[PDB]
């Protein structure tokens, strides 16, 4: 395997929350139902959501951000141990296959009113 | 070798310095004596320290942040050329062995009142 | 191939623009003519330029930031699809050869008055 792409993204939490409040349908456009919930069942907060948005932008970047990709075809899930993970389906999986991506790595940080993600695509 | 994990962490310098001043024992809990000094012998400043804290969080993230890890079992050292490096011992080395990590890569930045680190674990 | 280095850099856009305005010769010292233009032909703006500066710092970091490297020996170019790319020549290529670097990966983000880059060197 070799590195096929890297992405980084930094989002302002306040701006992102304002985007969500302005267009009620937006959250469901960007996120699967599972992503909108905490492991317990509570609704996920805006900073954690901004970090997942940053993950999806970073993932897009690592794939060369082509047209035709759906936000709901990338999913951030969470291991029992707490590690965030990427699962790709449909349009995003198809693009990753064009490029030969076998493995995804993500990390998130959110603090200081800002959410950051890095994504590495390997294959 | 393949990538086994990635971590990113962004820390607010002011907040971190306030944490250090509030609990005198904290610095010695987070850092080895060597990390608290500049190559000359002067005491390392708060921004540079916040960046090493971010490195250790990022390293934890790349390992899936399990319980039982000691801050003093990760060490940021510095090459003659100035490159920051990671050395892992004890509990952190043990966890990296569980995952098959052979090689560590780190970079630091601190500026704008914020410290950032990225860590990649390969093996 | 394995990872040979990683770099991250975060630059304040305002500070960087002030540096450019203060010393007219600075832009031409840091950037090739091609980097100072948008694909159309318009002059590239300060935030996008700060992000390319961050890329070159990040690239320097991934190489262990030795003496003797020229800013104009690293070039950020842009694919038809929009992906940013690194090309290295002269002094920067020579240093990458010392270390065995075969492949470069970069991503950029600029938002919230700040520009960020990550660079990975593989070989
Ligand atoms: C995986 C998924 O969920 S995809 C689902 C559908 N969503 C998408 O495809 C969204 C893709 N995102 C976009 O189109 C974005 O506008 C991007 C990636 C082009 C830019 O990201 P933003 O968050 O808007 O801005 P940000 O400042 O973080 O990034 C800009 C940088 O991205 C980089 N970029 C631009 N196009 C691309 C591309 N095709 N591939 C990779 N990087 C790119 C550039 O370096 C740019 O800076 P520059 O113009 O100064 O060189
Ligand atoms: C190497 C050493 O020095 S270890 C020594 C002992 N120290 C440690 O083990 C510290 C480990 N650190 C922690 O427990 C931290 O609270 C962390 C890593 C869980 C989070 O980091 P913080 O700096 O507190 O917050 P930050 O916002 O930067 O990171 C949060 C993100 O980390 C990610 N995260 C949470 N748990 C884990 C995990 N087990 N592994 C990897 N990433 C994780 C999540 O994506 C989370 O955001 P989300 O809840 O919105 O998904
Ligand atoms: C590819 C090219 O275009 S090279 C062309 C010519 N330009 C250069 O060579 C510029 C090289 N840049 C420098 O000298 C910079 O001052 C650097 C890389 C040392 C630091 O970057 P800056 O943007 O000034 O500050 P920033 O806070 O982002 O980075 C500082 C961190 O860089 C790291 N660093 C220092 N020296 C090195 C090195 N030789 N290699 C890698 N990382 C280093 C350290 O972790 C440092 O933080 P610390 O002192 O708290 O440990
Ligand atoms: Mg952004
Ligand atoms: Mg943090
Ligand atoms: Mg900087």
């Amino acid at each position: 395997m070799s590195i096929i792409g890297v992405g980084i993204d930094v989002a302002e939490v306040e701006r992102f929350g304002a985007a969500l409040e302005r267009t009620p349908a937006l959250a469901g456009r960007l996120f699967l139902e599972s992503e909108l919930l905490l492991p317990g069942g509570e609704r996920r907060g805006v900073a954690s959501l901004a970090a997942r948005f940053a993950a999806k932008e970073a993932l897009a970047k690592a794939l060369g951000a082509p047209a035709g990709l759906l936000w709901t075809d990338a999913e951030v899930w969470v291991e029992a141990g707490g590690r965030p993970r990427l699962r790709v389906t449909g349009t995003v999986a198809a693009r990753a296959a064009e490029l030969g991506v076998a493995s995804w790595h993500v990390s998130l940080s959110h603090d200081a009113g800002i959410a950051s993600a890095v994504v590495i695509a390997e294959g």
